[PDB]
């Protein structure tokens, strides 16, 4: 279908967006835009991209479609395809040397380094109003950024990583459980000409390359966490810290639960 | 003694030289009329210490012959009603403080950190935050300072809180005290015993002696504060913040000096 | 002088701006910046550049300059010569074949055709709270449009020009008042290889063509003018023809004026 | 003070002496003269370090009684619309380091080796390759150096990148450090703690001085490199190679130096 398609999409991100169902249950169309809308948005937050300074929209189309929408301008529909949407994304995005964003999450306007001290960074969380950070160096290989808008905080973890990335990540570990060491040695040896993914796949039936890049993983994947805090709790520095932990340990589960979907879908591939 | 020779008056009184008595004789158009007007009532605004900067003031010639006050889009008084009418017109717009000082957050609704601040928070928030306001915290002498920061402009207002008519017995010592014939000066302290020091120099009772110079500017507006603004990347210097600090007290200290001088030369005929 | 330069520039609008005057009578930059910016959005409004959907701002640099923005971006500066301004316009704006702005006045949005019934109209400015109108043909080779934003109405009429139309329609009628006869034949065989202007410009001294260049009438003239309506004005019927016809009379008289002034600078171009 | 001796006077801030007015003179024939015109521009585009060799300039005597100046075949400015138009135009043509020196490839779109190249291995390059480019490497002195060759010939540029406004700022320290009345001349230093060397000197703000000078074409280009240049087997000996790099850096020194005896010239009067 199509409702689940973009369901299959969600995924990608850790979102479970629940989408053939409501499209099954009846419903008025803004229950359905405002729960793609709000579905999307969500997505955005871990696909690592870095558009938070666009409006994202998900609607239902007359067609039956579901157009996707930056700004409120038509970026693809979900019968285009998976590609389609990521090639729209694309031109849209500055990444940097490390995949993250270039772009700032409050728009143009002054944002603090990275190379900031957690003490002037305690008194942005305390007694400013609007702020943001660049990207520093988080704990472990992660990297982190903090920024404020109105009354919501927001913290966001992200460890860097393609679509790409993240299903060789994957074809490595299916092959390191091969129980035939002799076919392990075959999917060796053709890394070399074909690498990891490249290999495991040929392996397969002839039409599983083909079959792959149609699944929304060949093209988006959990790149980030985002925490928001609000209320009081928006301008408590040590809440922040908590929060920062909190996202960074999201951030890993989500990235390895990916993996491991991946894991069963390298070695089953309709 | 016109009616634009009564706002230059009526600016003269917060040191606003507006010279909009020749730019009426000059055969301007009307919008240069009107801009040279409103751009000098908000310069006045921020020496009357009214604490009313989170309001728009305007000023605009009426085609009735008379000059229009406004505030938010609203008419507060007009010129030719008289300075006292435009005093009574702020005057319930205003929220004070036991000290004198403004209650009204310049920037509006939102977080404002407090006076108790030290200045090493401070100096974060000048460099790394965006948008930020302080509350009221005691300065240098018996003055009073807060710092705000609205986009690319940073403002630093320092006040010393001097009701007007507070203004006229402080003025109205100054000229007794100055006088040489011991018969006719202890006269006058016998008179403001009960009359005050204002009204025994004008050998009347207090509420007479406020009848008296009812119509004079500076029986209702007076110099209580001074904003010195920055634009650009000296708005984020906390170098040159420290620099404008100095400078707007130096100049409260000068514009509330001339005024119980000039007070002096008022009140010394009668 | 640098102040006097801008005022000749507003002068080929029919703008007093009397900026020299002004930055001559001491001043705050406030007052200049206000000043500066009310002066050029009307001058915006005669030249026919068709950028209303843009904010003009005019500042005092730290440098002595004028910088012009658009939409808060720096245009051009005063030093760098009217024909930099020219050109820093020039890629803003699109026109049609009469030259008249494509833009729309109050940007993107639905706005009713030329084609519509002054009956159908009326009911827009009596029924309507934002609308706009095409482009149509006004009363005599002139032409008109309106269009409402919040409680102001504007009418629009406009006669398209290009400054070197305007120097040619007054380099016609000087040449056509020389009271030697022969000089004028002699302009005239001249006007086939260099045209009207072209020849007025060679019996001149060598560098008149040059000297002229550099004036603000080389690069600006008065294209169009508009009246505004406020208040209940702004939806009254009859007020809003009774505003188009004082326009279009006034468009005429500043087009009449602006072949004058030219006339007596081709005769005399220091 | 004619069209002819425009085009040299701007020839003669690159230290071209293009004699254009003497051959208007001369009867000769348009070809002749666009000949003139064309290879003079090239001359004076490679000593005025804007770094366009990868464009094809051109010039041509209009038959409006003009002259055309062209990059790569289309019209970027013209001379009777002054010399800061033509500066205007070539500005967004330039990419600039911080240096002051061309980001771009003499040669276009290729490899270029690095300034980081021992002479060495430029040895080879001159004797032994056919085309090749080198970037910008530091030279003798503040001077910077490049070295390309396009078919039979070399081309050798050495540059010290200044900026005509430097230029003039520069002289008018010259006059100002030269002023024997101490009176006079601690008035200009005064004068140039705000309003800077230039604008001290011409009893202005800067910006005043830059609209004084602004039909100056000393006030738009100045000489910033020099090109010396070998065709045949001399193009392809080292031995000859650095001799030529001797040549332009002393016909640099030479021409850098009588033009800022020049403009002590010009502005030695008001």
């Amino acid at each position: 279908g199509i409702y689940a398609a973009f369901d299959t999409l969600m995924s990608t991100a850790g979102v479970d967006s629940q989408i053939a169902a409501l499209a099954a249950s009846e419903a008025d169309a803004g229950t359905l835009d405002a729960a793609l809308t709000q579905s999307l948005q969500e997505a955005q937050g871990r696909w690592g991209l870095g558009l938070h300074h666009l409006r994202h929209e998900a609607r239902l189309t007359d067609d039956g479609d579901i157009e996707i929408l930056t700004d409120g301008r038509p970026s693809a529909r979900v019968s285009e395809g998976f590609g389609a949407l990521a090639q729209a994304y694309a031109p849209m995005q500055a990444l940097d040397e490390r995949g993250l964003s270039q772009w700032a999450a409050l728009g143009e306007g002054y944002r603090a380094p990275g190379d900031l001290p957690l003490a002037q960074l305690k008194v942005l969380i305390e007694h400013a109003r609007d702020f943001e950070t660049d990207w520093s160096a988080g704990r472990g290989e992660t990297f982190q950024r903090v920024w404020r808008k109105g009354d919501t905080l927001f913290v966001e973890v992200a460890r860097p990583a393609s679509a790409e990335a993240a299903l060789s990540k994957a074809a490595w570990k299916v092959i390191a459980s091969i129980k035939d060491r002799a076919f392990q040695r075959e999917l060796m040896r053709r890394s070399e000409k074909d690498g990891m993914l490249g290999a495991l796949l040929g392996a397969r039936h002839a039409g599983a390359k083909a079959n792959l890049a149609q699944l929304p993983e060949a093209h988006f994947t959990v790149q980030a966490f985002v925490q928001t805090l609000s209320g009081a709790a928006a301008r408590n520095a040590e809440e922040y810290r908590a929060a920062l932990k909190t996202a960074a340990a999201a951030l890993e589960e989500y990235q390895g639960v990916t993996t491991r979907q991946l894991s069963e879908v390298l070695r089953h591939g309709l």
